DNA sequence: GCGGCTGTCATAAG
DNA sequence: CAGCTTATGACAGCCGCG
């Protein structure tokens, strides 16, 4: 019933828009848009547009954009502010969509597709499309069909049709196990020559031209390659047919490293899933191949064939095509789980931007603020070139390296965005400055009150209070979105810890999984049905609850990402509202607030426990505080609480009814001190962490800033049935750690925290012995392969050459000659192993592409020349030393006098 | 050759 | 190629040390 855009795009002086009309049909437009911009003019003229400061502005309507832009560059040339939205696309969308956009995902065509290409030349360069495409699979979100385009004959041998029968069969029957969920959704069409396969696919693209285009590396491989294949075969003219408006630009991506090339398809918003996943997943991965991610997200089987990829088509065409089909399915499966494409749409439409602009926070917020001002008949200021100036950030406490038994943690709900709201920080809301005392003076309240009338930050900034700024206004609106999606995540998690509590003492029946929406706290009625439901169906509920929670993560964490990104924007030379005055006012106030509540909390409990001077808060990072409950429990005497929960219950009920009220008036004082607009410092209890009851076990430890581990029972209302290890900063959290060692180290920590000195030493003994028998992959270090060229001197290590680059250069030397082996790529990640003295390679180490197994051309020897001793001390012992040094423990009993004894 | 030390890098925590 | 700062540890190259 309401119209919304699908794409927008500016070519010369026409605007091209794909949109869905008021009925539901996809259409196109070609509009000669008349843009507007503004300039300062005096008071005597009757006007109705002001800039954000409230100065009057006059509006200029240009016939075309060619004019509208030329104006801008003659305006800066003279040096007078050319006000208004200069990104004509956005201004346009705002004009056409003077309302909140209530889009419908079922009318938006989302496609994803995988290309296969055979190449004995090694990797097929998408710029050169040297070889022929012999498989395309294209899923359409509206037809809900995998359209398979199979090539039969090519200069690399001819083959027979693919069979949906054999495909759907079991791997155990020789079939390919193509999921049945989709077997009836497959549209298969074989081709005799490439040119036919190609022309029919181009025609098909016309009939089902995609809005969102996706897949895995489709922006760096599948698109450029297919575009360039067609270029060289049909001429560029037909090649441009790939964009519903017939315009393509070779967009250059440059780093501080090099310069790759991508192709732009005007009229299609390309969201590559590898760029989606790297942005929104909040997980750093050792490898970003589809297999590795699939095994990770979907716990599916490592898609296994036989021989190399290059020969697969000749040798086994039936796996070839299925393995291309399944490839596409699992991208839709990771999206089913993660729901990134959804989020992208949610965010783009909220801002009224191009959908591919979600990757840019600066763009996003620029358009959010813009659309906000337009509504109030206000004019945005001009863009400006600023020198990059580094400024101060958050404050991290210096924690005494030590074990810590009973611990409880608190955290500020969106500290930075709250501070914008609390103090009223916005570009136009600025009131003036005052003589600033040292920051420590404001923490203790010793220094004088900043201003009686304005709202103040301890960096010497004053802000209005009667006026609502734009940034606080707009940040509140997106905060709320998080606050609520955060509510459905924690509830979906809460529900987890019933279903898990159920799986302890289950039932057996032939019941089906119960129908309830997991976004809300399970009620009394539902919970008791759970105590009788079968383990099979119960399992199929935890899965669903977990899938809802992951959907919870996605919407919340990424909106949290947006709000904080508004702060980062206030510090970005390219951001329209960049103003260090503002950004520092945020970070600084943030330091005061933290240290303030430390002092204060060190004052509340000391007066409560009787003690005079004790240091209760052991650590704090930006907004969080960690409190040592030892004196508290000791005050009541641990010889009370019957079980582990009884003292956990105790401390939650403690934090709730006693602590946060005392904090509440603590933070209230500071608001009054700083005469802020409204009080929005909210500290909520997160982790309740201790050791199990009646067991030798340390509970937790700090080894220094940003490196600590706790053993947690309750994490933000959500109460775990099994203790959950909360490890921040340590080697178990680093992607560069070998997978087997990550596992090893976490078990050491678990035992340390849960089972004491005894248990650890025992596991250390055992791990050491069964270390040499581990998978080589599971013990490799990982790392990014950057500036390979910078340090490559004739295929040999240059000066200051890092250890993993050395690894890489060794690889290249050893593989130099025959091309068929995997090449390492500038940018991607590599597995690194250390080699023993006098190995047949040049060096003391070897690297190769992560994910993959190393080539048989070199595998046999590597395994033989692996340096286990160095690898174990490098990756496992050294980091472990740290933990124990910190907790004041020994991972290995020191020798003594008693050792002189017969067992 | 070993041991601080600063610097490039990779990757974490906010 | 896509907001911000703060902070760690692995490692290479430099420098003092009978
Ligand atoms: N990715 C980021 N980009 C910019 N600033 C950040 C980022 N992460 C954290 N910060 C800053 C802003 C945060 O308010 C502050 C502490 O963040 P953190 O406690 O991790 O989340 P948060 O306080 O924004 O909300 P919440 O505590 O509800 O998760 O540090
Ligand atoms: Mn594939
Ligand atoms: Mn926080
Ligand atoms: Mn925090």
């Amino acid at each position: 019933m309401k119209e919304f855009y699908l794409t927008v795009e500016q070519i010369g002086d026409s605007i091209f828009e794909r949109y869905i009309d008021s009925n539901g049909r996809e259409r196109t437009r070609e509009v000669e848009y008349k843009p507007s911009l503004f300039a300062h003019c005096p008071e005597s003229q009757a006007t109705k547009y002001f800039d954000i400061y409230g100065k009057p502005c006059t509006r200029k309507l240009f016939a075309n954009m060619r004019d509208a832009s030329q104006w801008i560059k003659r305006m800066e040339d003279i040096g007078l502010e050319a006000l208004g939205m200069d990104d004509f696309k956005l201004a346009y969308l705002s004009d056409t969509y003077n309302y909140e956009i209530k889009y419908d995902h079922t009318k938006i065509r989302v496609a994803n597709f995988d290309i296969e290409v055979t190449s004995p030349d090694g990797f097929p360069e998408p710029s050169q499309a040297k070889h022929p495409i012999d498989a395309i699979t294209h899923y359409d979100s509206i037809d809900d069909r995998f359209y398979v385009f199979d090539l039969l004959n090519s200069p690399y041998g001819n083959v027979e049709e693919w069979s949906i029968e054999i495909a759907a069969k079991l791997q155990e029957q020789g079939g390919d196990e193509v999921p049945s969920e989709i077997i009836d959704k497959i549209i298969y069409m074989p081709f005799d020559n490439e040119k036919e396969l190609l022309m029919e696919y181009l025609n098909f693209w016309q009939q089902k031209t995609p809005v969102i285009l996706t897949g895995w590396n489709v922006e760096s491989f599948a698109i450029p390659y297919v575009y360039n294949r067609i270029k060289n075969i049909f001429g560029e003219s037909t090649a441009k047919r790939l964009s519903p408006h017939r315009k393509t630009r070779v967009k250059v991506i440059e780093n501080m490293y090099g310069s790759r090339e991508i192709i732009t398809l005007f009229g299609i918003s390309v969201l590559d899933y590898i760029d989606l996943y790297k942005k929104f997943s909040f997980t750093n991965q050792p490898s970003y191949s589809l297999d590795y991610i699939s095994e990770f997200e979907l716990n599916v089987g490592k898609l296994k064939y036989d021989g190399p990829i290059s020969k697969l088509r000749e040798s086994n065409h039936q796996r070839y095509i299925s393995y291309n089909i399944i490839a596409v399915y699992r991208v839709l499966q990771i999206d089913a789980k993660r729901q990134f494409i959804n989020l992208s749409l949610d965010m783009g439409y909220y801002a009224k931007i191009q959908i591919q602009s979600v990757f840019s926070p600066i763009k996003t917020w620029d358009a959010i603020i813009f659309n906000s001002l337009k509504e109030q008949n206000k004019v945005i200021p001009q863009g400006r070139s600023h020198p990059v100036q580094p400024y101060p950030g958050a404050f991290v406490k210096e924690p005494i390296p030590n074990r810590y038994k009973y611990v409880m943690s608190f955290d500020l709900t969106s500290l930075y965005p709250s501070i914008i709201r609390q103090v009223n920080i916005s570009p136009e809301t600025i009131a003036g400055t005052f003589k600033v005392a040292p920051l420590h003076d404001y923490i203790n309240a010793v220094a004088e009150r900043p201003s009686d009338v304005y709202s103040c930050s301890p960096n010497g900034m004053m802000y209005y209070k009667d006026r609502d700024g734009v940034v606080p206004t707009e940040i509140t609106k997106v905060f709320n979105q998080r606050k609520e999606h955060k509510g459905y995540m924690l509830a979906a998690q809460r529900n987890g810890e019933i279903i898990k509590e159920a799986l302890h003492n289950p039932n057996l029946s032939v019941d089906e999984p119960l129908d309830v929406d997991y976004r809300f706290d399970f009620s009394d009625e539902i919970k008791e049905k759970i105590k009788k439901l079968s383990a099979k169906s119960l399992n199929e509920m935890l899965f669903r609850a977990q899938r809802t929670e992951v959907a919870g993560m996605t919407a919340q964490i990424n909106r949290k990402a947006l709000i904080n990104s508004l702060y980062g924007a206030l510090g970005n030379v390219w951001f329209r509202y960049y103003d260090l005055r503002n950004a520092t006012a945020i970070t600084t106030f943030g330091q005061m607030a933290l240290q303030w509540i430390e002092r204060k909390v060190n004052e509340y409990l000391n007066e409560v426990c009787g003690t005079e001077g004790e240091a209760f808060v052991l650590y704090g990072d930006t907004d969080s505080i960690y409190v040592s409950a030892d004196k508290i429990i000791d005050k009541v005497g641990e010889s009370k609480f019957r079980d582990t929960n009884h003292w956990v219950d105790f401390l939650d009920k403690f934090a709730r009814e006693r602590m946060e009220p005392a904090i509440d008036r603590g933070f209230r004082e500071m608001c009054e001190y700083m005469n802020n607009k409204q009080h929005l410092m909210f500290m909520d209890r997160e982790a309740i962490a201790g050791p199990p009851l009646g067991s030798k076990g340390i509970g937790g430890f700090w080894t220094g800033k940003k490196r600590y581990a706790l053993n947690v029972w309750d994490m933000e209302g959500t109460r775990y049935a099994e203790p959950k290890l909360k490890i921040m900063g340590l080697e178990t959290q680093k992607s560069s750690t070998p997978k087997a060692v990550q596992k090893a180290l976490k078990e050491c920590i678990r035992r340390m925290l849960q089972e004491g000195e005894e248990s650890l030493q025992e596991y250390f003994k055992e791990f050491e012995k069964e270390f040499r028998q581990l998978n080589y992959i599971s013990i490799a270090s990982v790392s990014s392969a950057n500036n390979i060229a910078k340090y490559d001197v004739g295929g040999f290590p240059g000066p200051k050459c890092p250890f993993h680059i050395r690894g890489i250069l060794t690889y290249n030397r050893a593989i130099k000659g025959n091309i068929d082996a995997p090449q390492v790529v500038e940018g991607e990640k590599v597995y690194v192993l250390p080699l023993r003295e006098g190995n047949p390679f040049g060096d003391k180490c070897i690297a190769w592409p992560s994910g993959t197994e190393i080539t048989d051309l070199i595998k046999d020897d590597v395994l033989h020349w692996m340096d286990y001793t160095v690898l174990l001390e490098k990756t496992f012992i050294k980091p472990l030393e740290g933990f124990t040094s910190a907790a004041k423990l020994d991972y290995e009993k020191k020798a003594s006098l008693f050792d002189m004894f017969d067992f």
